[PDB]
């Protein structure tokens, strides 16, 4: 037992390790999406930049969880980072829809982690998740929904003109 | 076949995808090492910072290869990022020795990629590897060897004083 | 034989003179394209500016080869600069497609020059072509492919609206 | 007929296309002269710089004529740019004498173009040639004559010392 | 075997030690030339400054090779630096001709080193020689040829006036 | 006899040539020491920097003697620069001890040169040696003795920790 450990349940420690993996996975999904938009036969540079930014942000989410694990005297155990479900992301709209789905899955995991913190009476962990994770998820989900709505209303994915103009006027 | 593709062999394309995975793997190894040094029972903050910096650099190596793949009209295929061989890295000296081994393995992969480029008469690929990868590897290997030598000569790993002072006076 | 000449094969000297002509030819193609877009019945000012910039760049490519010829003690022999294959370039998309074809032809010539340098064991010439020419070609081909893809996806050449908006939002 | 065309005779349009070619030709002559002075066995760097400057200026003359053609609703038709009459320009004095001859030939062409403009009662074209071309020619011819006179009086071409000192003290 | 050594042939290591000596030798030749021009009975201060600058540059060439040897895990073995072939360099022209000969000999050694790197499939060494040495040699040879040509054309070595004026107007 | 020569004995001239060689030799010894500390299996970067600085300084000592020779109308005669007695310098302490020995040998040579100047009633030479050489030697010897004392008292050469800490805290 770490000299620093206090009020930190083994189940919470294990859940934090699962969430570290999930955020690394999310970073990898967005990395794949980014470079899909960098292909010469897709060529939407601002979709590419947008998803690369999200990829680096997810990696920061994972590092802050790793820091948390050590702060509480837990021990980090890393697992393989699974490759994303898709190699080809089809369209800007489809990538946005996939990102929305991903963020809702990450949110569900964080809400389950918060419930575990509650159940184990770990207010420091509750506060950590609330302060640093839950509103980030709500903001991300709202932003992605807004993007999906605009792309659909503009006529994507069939209108390549729509995705081109959204790339310039929203993601620019 | 991509409209941009020219003088780019399928074997080279496949090798670039393997190297993307290897550099992501290297980023993950260094991430794990970094947070080992952040543990309360290790507590070498400059070893932690040094390995986090290397982790972010390896991720940049991988992104530049992804950019290359698309520049040449190849198609990126991502694979799982395997977890590192160790969860516990033992000591600053041991982590440095492991990093040296890793960088020599990465170098061997890059040298094999260069040989493939030569064999397929792909001077653009040869130049890319020479310019952006081979001297970075030689510099990294030299730096890690220098670190290993100093730590050994100072009395690491047995002298916790040695690793403490190296953390301050070399990695600070 | 020039007092400076060393390890410079007569075939390499002749190939450099052919490449000087090819780069001057490329400058002329882009000059013609530029002023096509300046016509009152075409009137795409940013396509015009884009191709004029490429024209001046090709002229710089040719001058640097002329400098190289003299650096190595070869003798420059100029040939006529042939007029481009087209007087009327049809559309922004068609001009981009023509430019892509041209750059791939220039690239093929440079790759053949590099192979000659290899065959004659002229590492200075190999380095000159790799450093100053081959990645410029790869970047140019990628950029033109990206432009072609966007114009096609926006609905060019039939949509004059597409070419108008690309002129403003990409080439502006 | 272009929507912009007004008072622009077909003969004037054809003459402007001939003059575009002549100015491109002049740019090529000066490019060849420039790099002759860059040879290791000639090695007069300021003669080289002087003629490269004139080469770029002639290209600007040609571009302004191309702009004029489109302004008036004429259609640009490019022709091959013939290689210069000489590969070896002999001496600084000889190159200057050749340049003087060239500029007087260009001037004769411009004076014939002005006469055509007069004959077709095209005052806009008359003004264009007078304002942008005729005094440039008179200044260029005077400058080249001055250079020829100095080089002759200093003892060129036989005195390599003369050409060396003129390169430093006049063209520097 | 050094912990850093990888893909570094013993023949390459030995060749790098020979080249270190050759560059030190070149530094010594130029040091001797410099102070010849500082003699009261020669008294060409800018020839003296020019050759002292080249002497210090050759020493930097040698130090960068020493750095390379250690980077690759080779071991530096120094040899005597032989005195130059001449004590008296005769004239500015003769010194320039001697320097041209020296630089072509150094170039031949570097080209042989590059060929060895190729033969031993050492792309890092190939890149090192190409990037840091081969174009420096081509530039140096071209500059010295240009100087020789000017001095000859001005009437050196018989014209002390020529060497005086070149010292002021070229080397100043 | 040089037009400038006055009160300058042939023996003094010969002694100045011997001292030029000795200072070049000293520059070479320190160059060798510097790069020994740059080896991956030694890796003391501040010892390396310290000895490289001394190497460049000795070269300046030699150049100032060459200037002196010409100032007085003597003639410089260069000799081979002998390779140092050691390839491997063993330790920081051993290198410092070797440097101390070298500087005392250089000092003995300078004191003998001063005695010769006295014997030949050459006060300009006496002043040159006193002003520019003798106190530099006394300062260098004192500094090296101080370094030797500290390294010995810290426990070098057996304590690699000692040499590491001296590298940081004294030579940093
Ligand atoms: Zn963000
Ligand atoms: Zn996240
Ligand atoms: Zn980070
Ligand atoms: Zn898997
Ligand atoms: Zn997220
Ligand atoms: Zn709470
Ligand atoms: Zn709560
Ligand atoms: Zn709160
Ligand atoms: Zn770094
Ligand atoms: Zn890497
Ligand atoms: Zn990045
Ligand atoms: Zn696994
Ligand atoms: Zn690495
Ligand atoms: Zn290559
Ligand atoms: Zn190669
Ligand atoms: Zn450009
Ligand atoms: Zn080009
Ligand atoms: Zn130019
Ligand atoms: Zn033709
Ligand atoms: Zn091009
Ligand atoms: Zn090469
Ligand atoms: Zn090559
Ligand atoms: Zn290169
Ligand atoms: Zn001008
Ligand atoms: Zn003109
Ligand atoms: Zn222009
Ligand atoms: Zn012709
Ligand atoms: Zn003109
Ligand atoms: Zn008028
Ligand atoms: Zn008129
Ligand atoms: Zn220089
Ligand atoms: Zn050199
Ligand atoms: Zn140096
Ligand atoms: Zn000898
Ligand atoms: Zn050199
Ligand atoms: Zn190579
Ligand atoms: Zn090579
Ligand atoms: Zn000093
Ligand atoms: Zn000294
Ligand atoms: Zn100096
Ligand atoms: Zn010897
Ligand atoms: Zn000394
Ligand atoms: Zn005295
Ligand atoms: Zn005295
Ligand atoms: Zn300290």
């Amino acid at each position: 037992t770490s000299q620093v450990r206090q009020n930190y349940h083994q189940d919470s420690e294990a859940a934090i390790n699962r969430q570290i993996n999930l955020d690394l996975y999310a970073s990898y999904v967005y990395l794949s999406m980014s470079y899909y938009f960098d292909r010469d036969d897709v060529a939407l540079k601002n979709f590419a930049k947008y998803f690369l930014h999200q990829s680096h942000e997810e990696r920061e989410h994972a590092e802050k969880l790793m820091k948390l694990q050590n702060q509480r005297g837990g021990r980090i155990f890393l697992q393989d980072i699974q490759k994303p479900d898709c190699d080809d992301w089809e369209s800007g709209l489809n990538a946005m829809e996939c990102a929305l789905h991903l963020e809702k899955n990450v949110n569900q995991s964080l809400l389950e982690l918060h419930k575990l913190a509650t159940d184990k009476n770990d207010p420091h962990l509750c506060d950590f998740i609330e302060t640093h994770y839950l509103n980030e998820q709500v903001k991300a989900i709202k932003e992605l929904g807004d993007h999906v709505t605009n792309l659909r209303k503009m006529g994507a994915p069939e209108s390549g003109l729509a995705e081109y103009l959204f790339d310039k006027h929203t993601l620019g």
